[PDB]
């Protein structure tokens, strides 16, 4: 029956996955059992870990020359102002947010992650002079196939301002040459989205894997550290739209009793597919019997659609605080203030694809000093990701619903 078990809700199997997971490493482990697990399990849920290690690099590096070419252009008018710095700042003040709900339910705190027996250390620090300047790399080539990404960042968000130029230039071979690049990159990050929707099939089965090896091991307290992270998220997210989107609209005049039902269409079709790129079409039909002028939505929900992400930039950080937590580190405040850079720059760039999101973590992991090629923050790493199913359905509401309010408030001032 393998056509059924792809055809079975991907949630809803990773559930089953875990659950049996938890049975399977209490009553063995309690046997004296626990190396065969090790010796036998162990190696089904590694595999999940390299795959996921594989899609970080290919996917930041064309997202973001895709990204920085299509919000390049300055020209854009009137209604194209307003809705812009309200999608800045609505993406900076979700990631405050997320720190308030991270230190205040405080996950992640009690496990210690001792993968090789050697407690997380980290480096000396640089000095700020060295760091600053790393930032441009010697080789593009060269920090692309070594694995810097904080290099691979600059350098792809400068190549997308300056294909932009391209395309404006009189001459035409010139145009015709620029239009050929940016579609081969384009389809470059496409093609890697669909490997991304194949990974996550193997997902029931690395995650049985992973909950079964540290069910025999770390006891069962990290069940419910994953119980505190997922309720600090979506905690997070009622109190993103009570106490922004509903003051917002109270204060220019909409009635938020009425924009919930004209719009609830759209934020369950949202929460079903997990995607705000399919759920497009149905947001197109949403704003038209609200009463928004053809021309103000024809223009905002398409640019919308892939830049105001309020959801992705509250769960990077507070997934950062529940990695850096277990690890046994501390967040300084110099750190936190890079966390509220670095998320909201990583929302812009994050696609709608479900399931990308988790993807653009790494961008905040290396930014704040936990590199992924630490044998102990990749297994923290896999580890929320592994319940990113769950997490994935709240998180695509609040982007959509962003999209909605911010229409409303521009088209309300014309
Ligand atoms: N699924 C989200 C994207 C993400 O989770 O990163 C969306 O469609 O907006
Ligand atoms: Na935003
Ligand atoms: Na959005
Ligand atoms: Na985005």
């Amino acid at each position: 029956l393998y056509r059924k078990y792809i055809e079975y809700p991907v949630l809803q199997k990773i559930l089953i996955g875990l659950i049996l997971g938890a049975i399977v490493g209490l009553i063995l482990g309690h046997y004296g059992y626990a190396h065969a697990v090790h010796t036998y399990v162990k190696p089904f849920g590694d595999l999940f870990v390299r795959l996921l290690k594989m899609l970080v690099m290919p996917i930041v590096f064309a997202s973001l020359v895709v990204g920085a070419a299509s919000i390049s252009p300055a020209r854009l008018g009137r209604v194209g102002v307003k809705i812009v710095v309200y999608y800045l700042l609505t993406s900076a003040f979700a990631v405050t947010l997320g720190i308030i709900m991270a230190r205040l339910f405080n996950p992640g705190a009690g496990i210690h992650l001792a993968v090789g027996g050697q407690q997380f250390q980290p480096h000396q620090a640089p000095p700020l002079v060295h760091i600053l300047l790393d930032i441009v790399p010697t080789n593009p080539f060269g920090a692309l196939a070594n694995g810097q990404v904080l290099p691979t960042i600059f350098f792809a968000i400068i190549l997308g301002i300056a294909i932009t130029y391209l395309m404006n230039s009189e001459n035409e071979k010139v145009r015709k040459s620029a239009e050929t690049l940016l579609d081969a990159i384009n389809g470059l990050a496409e093609a890697m989205y669909k490997i991304v929707n194949g990974v996550m099939q193997y997902a029931p089965i690395g995650v049985f894997a992973l909950i079964a090896h540290v069910m025999a091991h770390q006891g069962v307290h990290v069940v419910g550290e994953l119980a505190k992270v997922t309720a600090a998220v979506y905690v997070g997210l009622t109190l993103q739209i009570l106490l922004v989107y509903f003051v917002l609209l109270k204060i220019y005049g909409i009635d938020p009793i009425s924009f919930i039902k004209h719009a609830k269409d759209a934020m369950l079709t949202a929460f079903v597919t997990s995607s705000s790129s399919g759920t497009l079409p149905v947001t197109m039909r949403v704003a038209k019997e609200m009463g928004i002028s053809e021309g103000i939505y024809s223009f905002t929900l398409p640019l919308g659609a892939t830049i105001n992400m309020d959801g992705t930039a509250l769960y990077q950080g507070v997934a950062t605080f529940f990695i850096a937590n277990a690890l046994g580190s501390h967040l300084t405040v110099g750190q936190q203030l890079t966390i509220v850079l670095t998320a909201v720059l990583a929302s812009i760039g994050t696609a709608g694809v479900p399931g990308a999101g988790a993807i653009m973590l790494a961008m905040v992991l290396h930014s704040v000093g936990l590199p992924l090629t630490d044998p102990n923050v990749a297994a923290a790493y896999a580890c929320i990701l592994g319940i990113d199913a769950i997490l994935d359905r709240g998180r695509t509401m609040v982007n959509v619903t962003g999209d909605l309010t911010g229409t409303a408030i521009v088209a309300k001032t014309e």
